């Protein structure tokens, strides 16, 4: 009956960068992921409320989305690629963890993970 703060996107006295490779994981994987017919779940924090889920924030104490992800993105939050690549992986195991095999939403997840594997691949190496 209550969500939780969402995770920060903004925090001055973090030390921030924006790298190529950065750059990529916005244009590329962020934007390839976001535009999929299975996105919607995932573009905003899990509201809990709305979706009558009043366990998942007593099992999720990690929770990541790309509405997040993309705001901190798009705020030059991070530090490096690694932390962001870290996000995709937190979202996608806190679906798995939660739901059980086979529910829409871990196939919705699984379908823009592979999708995001296959961009992660050919992240460039620093200029
Ligand atoms: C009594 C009541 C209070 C509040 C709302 C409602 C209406 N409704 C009845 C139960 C209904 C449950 N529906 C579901 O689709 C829950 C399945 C698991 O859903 C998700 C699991 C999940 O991990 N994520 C990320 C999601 C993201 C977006 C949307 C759904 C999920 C939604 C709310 C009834």
């Amino acid at each position: 009956s209550m969500n939780p703060p969402p995770p920060e996107t903004s925090n001055p006295n973090k030390p921030k960068r924006q790298t190529n490779q950065l750059q990529y994981l916005l244009r590329v994987v962020l934007k390839t992921l976001w535009k999929h017919q299975f996105a919607w779940p995932f573009q905003q924090p899990v509201d809990a409320v709305k979706l009558n889920l009043p366990d998942y924030y007593k099992i999720i104490k990690t929770p990541m989305d790309m509405g997040t992800i993309k705001k901190r993105l798009e705020n030059n939050y991070y530090w490096n690629a690694q932390e962001c690549i870290q996000d995709f992986n937190t979202m996608f195991t806190n679906c798995y963890i939660y739901n059980k095999p086979g529910d829409d939403i871990v196939l919705m997840a699984e379908a823009l993970e592979k999708l995001f594997l296959q961009k992660i691949n050919e992240l460039p190496t620093e200029e």
